[PDB]
């Protein structure tokens, strides 16, 4: 049992959706019960995402064993049922990092160490690492055919696919066919050059992705056949559609994995793509409507919370809602007021970092108390919240964070280092899946069904236990826990219809088939609070 | 004052002397007195040429301040009086690896760190650091232009074209013109094949310099001004030549000089080359002639001795001998005896490392030692030399360095922490320049004829001073002491015509113009022994 | 069975010898028992190399059916016993000249005529016409990759590759690899620069044959095989030989022929290279060695006599005779005399046009005919020699051709519509390709040919005069050879020399190194008697 490798590449421009063609190629593959995974090679010099701002990046991914990585890991796992690790994400710097440890230290015994082949002796060495053991594996070669930074991973594919064979290696290129107003026709003539540009570095491609606004006619997909050394088979139309998740299916129709499946000598069943027609009805057939409103300080770049998002989305197929989610900057509501939170069926408070605009938080998660508004805070959403329940109804004046206020007198939230109390009295980074315990009787021991559930960590400061016990006598209930030093995970208001928050990222559990109990309930509060108007 | 830049690449193949064309032309424009300096940017992924083997590279190169770089800055210091420092080296491993910390420390701002611009502007003030205050800056871009390793090298200069402009900055590749013997002409096909290829990154060139084993036609220059977009007068040949001190009046004859005094508008004086044209007389006429044996480790690869060797051709031309270097092999000495050490006029042992071939070392010091053959070590060739007077003269059985026998008895080279004696008892990596206290009436004494010299270090392990008093007793001369600790760097044998050995490397400092004074007295005893015969 | 077809390019340079390493390929298939055939695409604009200069590409090779070639054909015939044609050579303005006929008749039907499909379709229509019939064919593309010149024709054999498929395609591309003597090493970069460049316009090369002054190592072999997907087996190293007859053999060891019939699933026996083993051997042997002279007007590029050189070669081989061979310019007798002459075993004038230097030839015609130095003339060497018997001889003084003095007392050689004789009176045409020519018994070619009727090609205009001919015969001028119906004169004879023959055809395009030629072989047999009387 060989393991065959599928490389991805685009061309032409960089906004392709290479990720989710990738996840979506990967998902009818896995419906034919093949065993696979993705990767994802990122060209830029970063170590990892962790040192990257979301309002440039994105979101950063958090994996189980506690990586992070690019946020197109979201997409393969919301398409996959196969966990991410660190071994299915590397980077350019990953990899000069590892060559010039390895020179300082001697391993290389005094010779000339060169981009060929020490750099792309490592980058196959992390290609084979993360995909032997499984049936097809996906490699995603971040950037665009032709520039500098993505030159050693095509170097380094190319080489693989001499020693491994063509019998069980395969080239999918993404490439543009934009249409022109005043021809009133698509034009081939980009995808024409991008190939002969991926051939000129020496990868003749053996699948053509077509991106474009509209359906790619046969006779242009006879003309890139023509021209690119592809058979007319190979050549497959990928127009823009309304929703991801009829991908699968529309590549299916296309025979695309019946020419992988032939190619790799691979005898499986049908694709049983059952799953994503029941999502794609649910979607497209939404009994009610709701307005969520998400209130942070990345907004002006939605990609920073896209699993937050997407794990709105999954709440509505559950409940068979349309959500419409709304964008408000935290800093408005301290500048206008808590007016741009009037006419909103729920409010979401996501994670983040940084003073900025957190007292506009902390008053978004005061207006949803005061009113019985369903409430969500995730990471910087519980902060803000138990500062609103301390500072209001616990009385607790100019409680804060040290984060924002090192030297406030009452630090609700701070590091186990830092924890204080009002008089100065003192006792005697979180990354990736950790155990927690749920409380009897409480609102999420419900949803999760479960005692003991399982989320995903990014955050630095914890919930001071020197100071729970004076809130929690104020009303504030504690539903989850977890570690030796029981440190506060969920926190909920009982006098209220809907009021959660927690300390690790539920969006990055959230998948559109299995959904996720936390948004399920937040979104089925939200259209029971919009009946009641 | 404007600082003007001369970018140099290569095409074709690699082997075009780059660095020896650069140098030949800051020599011309150094004649007319302008202020030249020249720097090589390598494309190797090492931090520093320190870690590489002699095996592979080549020798390793010392500057005034301690830098390990590559040989060609040996080149420049052979043609140009500019001293050469750290900044006139660096490669691509120092570039990410200032990168990757300045990225892990957080001087990014969570930016995405990427090949364009930040490791292109790592390149570009590199460049404008080691270049400033100067009126023509030489870089020398190693690699071959089209492969992937230069690439950012090439579009950071392009890019520093652009802002510094046109009227500062000029553009000159080095092709092959190769000869057939079945046209029985010169091919400029593959010169237009790497202007083109020059071109796709963005760099027009402004001068083409023709490397050929002979001199490329006007015909021949005329076409390729045709398909390059260069003026005739500005193609220069450079043909194969017996020796390079001719290359700087090859280039004046065909005005490359004025061309660039022209672009960049200055106004100097004619080039005076007297200097040179008297070192191709020296040594176009020879009166002597010697056979000097260099007796080494790594003689496989002759350019393991590069500094060595130019520095034993500058003896000839102070003395007018013509020296027949003779690479003989010091692990054939164990194996075949000192049978192929016979009708040697002098006998010349370089620096190195390791174990390997040591005892034929120190055989062959013996030799010249007990037949009054003129004898010079250099670093490893005074540890040799110091171990067979101490075995041999002063009885220390089994005498040798602890790099090779750790626990021997007689540790006569040692580091300075590794100091003992033969009992047992104790007291209570240096590089670059270092003043030396030379010792009255010596041999050294008259030759320098200075009471202090400086010279360049590039070793770890010491004469042991607590086994050198019993030395001195048995004969030997100390003649160079250095440091608070007085190291010792010198010693001599009075009971011989010439026997010096040195620690520090005297090849770094000799140049073809003013020679060096220890291989001037090394080579003139070497034909006074010829004499005798 | 189904035609497959190699397909053979050029990197790096031009001057790598495509033709003859092609040649040598079809010289093994051909001793395996396949039925091979090579066909050669020229770049240049011109319709046919009849329009050009001998000193421009060199010689001007004729086939049998009368199509002016390029010379790489001679290779191809002097390597295979396969006869080329017409269809065998056609260029780009072959090409254009098709496609804009047909564009001008209407044969598109008011399509817009492009280079693709209208232009690479001209391409593959004449391949497929001039290779299907055959199991192998070798399709030579002239030109250096990278270029314009070439691009229509890489385009179409891409397109050729698909429809036919791989199973009966290969694509071999020639590259060099240079000696530098600044690091001892040869050089794989070039090679490297070119395969992306021949995949940039969508050809994957699967063997590369490697042009170098010495053989290439297994570490470049394996080099060059890593950065150009192509096995290290398909990696052959070329270097330069002293004999080009050795080439097949070297092709051989490496398994160049064995790559190929299991690419296009033939089975055939193992080559048997005996017929090329016996021309080097012969070659390597020889027992006397001579000095022939080649007294010409295009002597500044030697290709351009590039059959006649190898034809004198060929009768060394049959006779076991080392021939030295001196380029001489025919101008330098004009100025410098008959004194550059001396010490010529033999003495052959080729052909040639032009009045520029022809003093010159027909002075040496007469220094071989007066000292009795085996002469041989072709074309013009018959003119010459024609003019030097009746100027010298025949007592006609200014006797000339039409070609170089139209109005002349007495036109020795002149257009069949221009005869005259020397009062003025008449009687009441470009030759090319293979004509009949009829042998008269008592005269030296008929025991050389030994045959009545031989069959030799032409490329001339200008014949010899039969209104002025029969004046010469009486003067003692032996006429050995005619064909016809109007009897044209091809082959003369002084019978007062030792061996005197010139002919009208150009006998050098039918020589071959392993069957020779009868009319050379005699020749350089007289060049060694005369150098054995000295
Ligand atoms: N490698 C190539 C490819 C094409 N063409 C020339 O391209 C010309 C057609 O140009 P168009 O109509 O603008 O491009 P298109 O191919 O039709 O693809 P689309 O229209 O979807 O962008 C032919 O005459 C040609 F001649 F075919 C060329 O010269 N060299
Ligand atoms: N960009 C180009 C350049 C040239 N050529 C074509 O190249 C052809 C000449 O090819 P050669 O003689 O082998 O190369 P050379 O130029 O003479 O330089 P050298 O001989 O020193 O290597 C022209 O017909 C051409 F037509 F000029 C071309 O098609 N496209
Ligand atoms: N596609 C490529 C190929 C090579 N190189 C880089 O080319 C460099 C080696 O340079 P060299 O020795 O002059 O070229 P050679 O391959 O050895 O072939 P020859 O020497 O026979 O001409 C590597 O560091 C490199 F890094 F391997 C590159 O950057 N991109
Ligand atoms: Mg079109
Ligand atoms: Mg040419
Ligand atoms: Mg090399």
């Amino acid at each position: 049992m060989t393991t065959n490798y599928i490389f991805v590449t685009g061309g032409v421009v960089s906004s392709l959706g290479k990720g989710i063609a990738a996840a979506s190629l990967a998902a009818i593959l896995e419906a034919r019960g093949l065993n696979v995974t993705i990767m994802k090679l990122d060209p830029y010099i970063n170590v990892d995402p962790g040192t990257m701002s979301p309002i440039q990046h994105g979101e950063v991914f958090v994996t189980e064993d506690g990586a992070e990585t690019d946020l197109d890991l979201g997409h393969y796992e919301r398409f996959i049922r196969t966990k991410m690790s660190r071994r299915n994400n590397f980077t350019t710097g990953r990899i000069y990092s590892d060559v010039l440890r390895k020179e300082r230290r001697g391993d290389y015994l005094g010779a000339t160490v060169q981009v060929i082949p020490h750099i792309t002796n490592a980058i196959k060495e992390r290609v084979l690492e993360g995909g032997e053991g499984h049936d097809v594996v996906l490699v995603e070669i971040g950037g665009t055919v032709g520039d500098i930074e993505s030159l050693p991973f095509l170097e380094a594919i190319r080489q693989m696919a001499v020693e491994i064979g063509r019998e069980h290696t395969l080239f999918m290129h993404l490439t543009l066919v934009p249409y022109m107003a005043a021809s009133g026709e698509v034009k081939t003539k980009p995808t024409q050059h991008s190939v002969k540009e991926l051939l000129s570095i020496g990868i003749q491609p053996d699948i053509l992705i077509c991106r474009s606004d509209r359906a790619v006619p046969a006779n242009e997909r006879a003309k890139i056949a023509l021209f690119c050394n592809v058979p007319e088979k190979a050549v497959i139309s990928l127009k823009d559609v309304d929703s991801i998740y009829k991908i699968p299916g529309l590549l299916k129709s296309q025979g695309l994995d019946d020419y992988i499946c032939k190619r790799f000598s691979l005898n499986c069943p049908e694709a049983n793509l059952s799953e994503w027609e029941q999502v794609i009805f649910e979607e497209a057939n939404p009994v009610s409507e709701v307005t969520i409103g998400m209130v942070g300080k990345y907004i002006e770049l939605p990609d920073a919370y896209k699993s937050v998002i997407e794990a709105l989305k999954h709440g509505g197929l559950k409940n068979r809602v349309s959500v419409n989610i709304k964008l408000i900057d935290s800093q408005d509501v301290e500048t206008r007021g808590v007016e741009i939170l009037k006419g909103l069926d729920a409010i979401l408070v996501p994670g983040g970092f940084g003073y900025r605009g957190v007292e506009g938080m902390i008053t978004t998660a005061r207006f949803a108390r005061e009113n019985n508004i369903p409430y969500l805070g995730i990471c910087l959403g519980m902060q803000v919240a138990l500062i609103d329940y301390a500072r209001h109804v616990a009385n607790m004046e100019n409680a804060n964070s040290t984060e924002f206020v090192p030297d406030c007198k009452y630090p609700v939230v701070a590091l186990i280092t830092e924890w204080r109390d009002e008089n100065g009295n003192v006792e005697v980074m979180r990354l990736g899946a950790q155990q927690c315990q749920l409380v009897d009787d409480s609102l999420v021991r419900q949803l999760y069904n479960a005692p003991t559930i399982v989320e995903r960590h990014r955050h630095r400061y914890e919930v001071n236990n020197m100071l729970l016990k004076q809130i929690e006598d104020a009303g504030l209930r504690v539903a989850g826990r977890s570690g030796d030093d029981q440190l506060v995970e969920i926190i909920e208001v009982p006098n209220h219809p809907w009021f959660v928050a927690c300390q690790f990222h539920p969006e990055f559990t959230s998948t559109p088939r299995d959904g996720h109990p936390l948004f399920a309930g937040f979104v089925k509060a939200a259209s029971e609070f919009q009946k009641r108007q």
